[PDB]
């Protein structure tokens, strides 16, 4: 009858709480993947479940170890369960959700879930989101769409996905291109999939690397110091992101030191602090005279993760353009 | 029987070209004031306008000196006006605007114009912008309202006006409170004005500073580096405006090194990468505790220039939170 | 010492229920205000709360009469609570918004509030928008901003407020003019207030009405019928509202009706079924030659609550217009 | 080595004009399809343009006649070509789009296009809009997507596209499933296609049809008349469309007489006022019971166009239900 699900817990919100159900104020991750699980019942009626916890942290604290052990212990164990579903904090979820979306070879369902409000809140999310997420990880027409995220009973794909507000239980929007389908009644009508390359058609491979290359990011905005971009350059950092102003433009400071350090061998993607659009070529940077790439629709965060997994194969900016003209 | 409307000019696409109509390439600060003017003669038939070109940059370069030029030209030049239009960049025109909206103490109408196709580019948008921002400064129903943008039809206060899409001709949008008014056929219907205090109604004189607190910006992601945050502190920052993740969150690294800096006489305000919503006290982060500021609705862009204000005032957390929950 | 707020119940989803959590099935009717406070159990540390169910229906079925009993009833108890709280069906609560918005006297808070989701459901939205709703109607800060929506965490003014989704917790949005405030942890940051005029600056009294002048919704799209039109005609309708294509515009067929209609003394309204933006006069259709009224930004709906008000004191355009131009 | 396109104009403001740069008024269909290429020289260095009038209409007043005019034009010609676009007015050009995506058996481009501002009018959008349209045609990658609408920089698909805004230029989106991709410097990245069935994928076939079966729209609201729902069933209507209020609820009295129109032959599909979501089954209406279908994403305008196609095959419930969940 039923599917076997993998639940694989990380912490966040959606196993967080605190001292009374109208108060805002929360502590992230002291619930247990078994007792999220068993606070849903009804997750027995759609599929046979096993939880396992990864780690227990809030997803501000997310970073590269939990990234390698999520892909590795997917990727392992893609043949022994029919789906899996991540429980994870909102507000990095974005960043692990692509991360996954391109290295993840996995093409069962790969379905990733969180809460904006703590489980002992009043109207709580989380139970009728995860409930929500088994249901997109069972159905047999979620596979081959990449990862996914499932939030406000919308099936969203991991590269375009994002937080749109702090603190709403619909924030989760894919804000260039749209979401993949809606769940009603337990049902989802799919109308749309993914074109840019995920999963089983990247060259991305973790499955031996212990470290990812160090990339960071810096914000520009008036007066915009280069101090930060200094910093990440005289660290030795392999790559690194710019959240541009507009379409991607770099305060003077900034563009100055990003270009010492292209011509040195830094990878260099400029993106944009802009919510929707692609930071493009052909604007006001001529990004080939630098080295510079250009992140398309990627965002700062979402850029540092497809710089990161590109810096595991090349260091030439013209491949790393490529890589962000296909991924 | 019209009104007298200056046109401070710093640049911007508004002012920019291109060597081909279809072509996205363009260079910024290409035509000057007397020329943008001259480009659009039905600005005759509703002000008597006069140009002064103030600078003549993009606004990706735009810093603290061409802001107290501005206010202190405004100031200075109020009782010689009916009304004031600045052209400008679009990339950190939500900056510039919110600064003068804390900083200008004229209540004539001040409106801030750009484009997002260089003059050159076919159904180019700056004429009919240039056209409907002195339709508005000509509006006596325009004063009081605090420093506005008028982009794309729309009538938008300094202080929730922000660039929501890299490219679109419809990208300047008041994303939390909504707009103030919408013109149609050179006629406006205010329904809506800013509650939060502005020009005449704020403490913030800048008119003999010859330079601004060092407020810098730092971005949080899945393993965000403290080195740009520490690079800051170790200049010495009056100020850090941290673009959080979700709710305002910090990275562990950064949320340390910020929580120090603050313990040792940095200003730090928690706001949000997130591109709507407030950054609201009693989540996860016990502001009171580490002498943090919560920046409610305020971007990190903008979080930083009421920052810069605050600390002409101020280096005292809880009253940079009163003025916080006041500008 | 709490306030004393009242709850007047009217039915809706918020008390509706399915026979399962997790199915979609549900029935309105069936469920009494004390059931919708006894989930609430946090209302008795912000209010004394006292609940009265005046109709049981789904709002698909809201009319005239109920309408009148509210108008009535809240403005004969003004001076015996501190507020009101109205639950009500999603459907057409922004018509019963704007209705109250219009004829309600008392500018002591007056709150509406409901669900999308059945009171039965996994993570149902009811009980946390309805404590939010007596948050809001116990705020001092929300008197004398007309009648008000509170829906996922935000203060939405009754004249903009509209259902922008079928199915969405979030659904409710001020589309045009945005929201008013947003609630955190309990207390409201209002930053706006409704500039068009609302309860007692209205000459609507409805305090001795009986029942409302007809008005009629119909619909233009390719190819429109002109006997739904014809229909309204036929049965002596008072009012005709327009859903218009683009701004406003009509199919010639029922143009043509209308423009009859106008001469043997049927007021017609121009709104249009595009969910956002002003309905124009200046535009394709000559309002002052035909005798129609030109509805700005009021949608249909909302259109035909206004002229219904407008057809108690006139039946002259050029008056209805002016009352379509201040309301 | 250019593509041939060609240009079916069928009026519009595109082609429409006012006494003014800077008025709003202006007439619609004036201009001839040579006038509108002529304004236009760089469509010269994309495509080898001809155009053809079919009609030159206001699309307020677009009907059946123009459709099938439309459609067996373009099967016709399908093989002298390499693609198609075609001028109309913006308020029905949803419907136009989609009725040509079912029709249309040419799996070339074929793209729509409109303007929201008068060819006349300063930034006239017109232009730009209709270079962008001969881009996306002179794409091969356009081919087998549907029909298609290009506005705003955007290629929409023909199912999903509505309009949004009264005026915005920006007023076209795909507000359910989100655009298949955005165009900038004359490319486009195609990130999406529509996974509902069209063109060549639909049993419907136009090609010996002078007439469509009739189908008229009643709107719901509170205190809805029962007399346009009547109007169209005496008059032997094939089917109604009602425009619901929330997912797609009726008023009692609209409910009752569609209920006795559904027994006893007439096809009533529910779609929903509401401008985004679907109008699902499984909520307040059990549709079997009444042998009414469910209209899913589906816009009133939009469900008649697919209510028409599917009565020249069918008057079954459950098939037309069919054809409701595939096209
Ligand atoms: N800070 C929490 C927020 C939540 O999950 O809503 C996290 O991302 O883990
Ligand atoms: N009434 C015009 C509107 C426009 O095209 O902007 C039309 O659809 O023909």
């Amino acid at each position: 009858h039923l599917p076997n699900i993998t639940i694989l817990a990380t912490g966040g919100t959606i196993a967080g709480g605190g001292d009374s159900a109208t108060k805002s104020n929360y502590t992230v991750g002291k619930v247990g993947v078994e007792n999220l699980v068993n606070a849903v019942p009804q997750l027995k009626d759609i599929a046979n479940v096993k939880g396992e916890q990864v780690v227990n942290i809030g997803s501000q604290d997310m970073n590269d170890n939990v990234w390698l052990t999520l892909a590795k212990k997917i990727n392992t164990d893609c043949d022994k369960t029919d789906g899996f579903v991540i429980t994870h904090g909102t507000d990095t979820m974005e960043e692990t959700a692509y991360f996954l979306d391109l290295t993840v070879k996995c093409d069962k369902p790969v379905v990733m879930v969180g809460a904006m409000r703590p489980s002992t809140s009043m109207s709580a999310d989380g139970p009728f989101n995860l409930y929500n997420a088994v249901v997109t990880a069972a159905d047999k027409a979620s596979a081959n769409r990449g990862v996914l995220v499932v939030m406000n009973d919308t099936v969203l794909d991991g590269r375009d996905v994002t937080m749109t507000n702090t603190t709403d239980v619909a924030t989760f929007k894919s804000v260039n291109y749209g979401p993949l389908g809606y769940i009603h009644n337990g049902k989802i009508d799919y109308q749309r999939t993914p074109a840019r390359k995920h999963t089983s058609d990247t060259p991305f491979d973790v499955s031996k690397l212990n470290e990812l290359p160090k990339v960071g990011i810096v914000y520009n905005y008036a007066n915009a110091s280069d101090l930060p971009a200094k910093a990440l350059v005289d660290a030795g950092y392999d790559g690194i992101v710019s959240a541009g102003v507009g379409n991607g433009n770099l305060y003077k400071s900034v563009f100055d030191t990003l270009a010492t350090a292209a011509k040195t061998g830094t990878a260099v993607v400029r993106s944009s602090r802009v919510p929707t659009g692609a930071t493009t070529q052909d604007a006001e940077v001529d990004d080939a005279k630098y080295g510079f790439v250009a992140s398309g629709t990627l965002n700062p965060q979402k850029a540092r993760v497809l710089l990161q997994l590109a810096l595991t194969q090349t260091k030439d900016p013209q491949q790393i353009q490529q890589i962000f003209n296909q991924y």
